[PDB]
């Protein structure tokens, strides 16, 4: 259990330092975007559906992260407690396990 717990964490881990690498790249991406944006003469409208465009797609990129996460937990949660007559329907949590 101690290495197996040890080897989940580093692994969740590699996940969260990737969501956090890539959610500031796309926010850096938009300061950029926005600076050209005031550079050149923009209807204030317009400045702010690229900011909502922008920060859709960037929930999208942290959601994406945290369904990863939750498989994660939900495969050491399962085997952890794992027991006989337990049913498993995913078959693709069942492969991974």
């Amino acid at each position: 259990l101690s290495t197996l717990e040890a080897e989940m964490a580093v692994e969740k881990k590699a996940v969260e330092d990737q969501r956090d690498a890539d959610l500031e790249a796309r926010a850096q991406k938009l300061e950029a975007d926005l600076a050209e944006l005031e550079a050149e003469g923009a209807k204030s409208d317009v400045r702010r559906k690229v900011r909502d465009s922008g920060e859709r797609e960037m929930r999208q990129l942290r959601d994406r992260a945290q369904r990863e996460l939750d498989r994660l937990d939900e495969i050491w949660n399962t085997f952890t407690k794992l027991a006989p007559k337990q049913l498993i329907v995913d078959e693709v949590l069942y492969r991974e396990l």
